[PDB]
């Protein structure tokens, strides 16, 4: 009998109920908001109130039997900015008295979509972003390098910071948190040095050939330490170059830079990313550095092989316009050296209508087919359409017309890396 036991309130479990789980009615140790959960024990008969870190929760009094009933976990319930007094809990009221419960709440499981750079030095800053980060108490990096000093995380938890630390493994991998709302993994792509094409520091070796006004030489890099929290390691490329400056208000390939291609590059299929891996799942990876804004006019186009003319939005090449955010020009500039992730996805040849690319096997295929296998970039500025970004029709009307520019862009650690995230969920099957 559900309605028999004593008078005199007592929580004995908690149970969370879920109609599209293999264990619907399952015995928790927590909650997040949203949630139907089951409060056995006994005493419940005359419930009036149910406070859940003190805010009034609703509940059918008709599903209240004397040992079990039915409360969802309110949209609203505070989590971490809940009063510490009331801070996971929950309490019973009914005219004979009230009964305290501690029992951890939280909101959505924590989400890292970004990690702002993915090959910094030794005691650089991190920031790491996406939601749910709020009060991160470990961050565990490749090779088990434990971090719980030095975290500071955003109220709203849509980042955390934290310093890179010594021993990192050079096999790299993702990151793990520990926060408030549980755990969390970041793509597999953090320190990912196996995945290296070309560093200018003896990873990889540069391509240089011809006279053109376009060609970066072996000769015409830069190697001064520039950039505020990540600074630039060893030697790396400037684009354009000083003596190509100002860069013609509407040309294409006004600065180029490539890898050895042709003999010495490595076989991709050695960079750790299984052949069987879908183009959403791996990516070309970089550091980039803008130290004064740029907008209005220039892109990057990165060239899967050397075939390309320059001014195309079409082949195995993807073309960086990191100052149109949402259509909208936005300048950007960076205080040191952040990532760049271009998923394989993203490029046009994977957006394409018939030998479209579905795996990273099509991506090695492609480049073992290729006329010139180098790897490389353009700095390009000619005008640009939403659409040639977007979608084919919508966008088409909003142009954003190419002017002179004498813009100053730094790229280095060109490298494949895997975009895999490890599976984290509160019970697994
Ligand atoms: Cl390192
Ligand atoms: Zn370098």
């Amino acid at each position: 009998d559900d309605n028999g036991g004593s008078s005199v309130m007592n929580i004995t479990g908690i149970y969370l109920e879920d109609a599209k789980s293999n264990v619907p009615d399952r015995l928790v140790d927590f909650a997040r908001l949203g949630q139907l959960i089951r409060i056995e024990g006994e005493g419940f008969n005359g419930l009036k109130k149910v406070y859940i870190n003190g805010y009034n929760c609703y509940f059918n009094p008709v599903f209240v039997s004397n040992k079990s009933f039915l409360v969802s976990v309110n949209s609203k319930v505070p989590t971490t900015e809940a009063d510490e007094n009331v801070r996971n809990t929950i309490r019973l009221v009914k005219d004979g008295g009230e009964y305290v419960y501690d029992f951890q709440i939280r909101a959505a499981a924590p989400s890292i979509t970004k990690i702002s750079n993915c090959m910094p030095n030794v005691g650089e800053p991190i920031i790491v972003y996406g939601s749910g980060l709020t009060e991160i108490a470990k961050v565990v990096f490749p090779g088990n390098v434990v971090v719980t000093e030095g975290i500071i995380s955003d109220l709203d938890g849509e980042y955390f910071m934290v310093d890179m630390p010594a021993g990192v493994s050079e096999e790299g991998g993702s990151i793990f948190v520990e926060g408030s709302n549980g755990g969390a993994y970041s793509p597999a792509y953090f320190n990912y040095k196996k995945g290296l094409l070309l560093n200018f520091d003896g990873v990889g070796a540069q391509g240089a050939w011809g006279d053109s006004e376009s060609m970066i030489q072996t000769t015409e890099l830069e190697s001064a330490s520039i950039g505020e929290g990540n600074v630039s390691q060893g030697a790396y490329c400037r684009l354009p170059l000083e003596r190509q400056l100002p860069v013609a208000a509407a040309k294409n390939r006004c600065a180029e830079v490539w890898t050895a291609g042709n003999g010495t590059d490595p076989d991709w299929l050695t960079l750790g990313v299984p052949a069987e891996t879908p183009v959403a799942e791996c990516a070309i990876q970089f550091e980039i550095y803008v130290p004064e804004p740029w907008s209005e006019s220039g892109f990057l186009k990165i060239c899967g092989q050397n075939g390309f003319n320059g001014g195309e939005w079409e082949r195995d090449c993807y073309n960086y316009v990191p100052w149109l955010v949402d259509g909208k020009i936005v300048p950007f500039q960076t205080t040191g050296w952040q990532t760049v992730t271009v998923p394989f996805s993203e490029f046009y040849k994977s957006k394409a209508s018939s030998g479209a690319w579905t795996t990273f096997a099509d991506v090695t295929a492609t480049r073992a087919s290729a006329s010139y296998a180098n790897f490389g970039f353009y700095f390009e500025n000619s005008d640009i359409t939403l659409d040639k970004i977007t979608g084919a029709s919508s966008d088409k009307e909003t142009e954003f017309l190419s002017k002179a520019t004498s813009v100053k862009i730094y790229i280095d650690n060109w490298r494949v890396v895997p975009l895999t995230k490890p599976e984290y969920t509160d019970f697994p099957d």
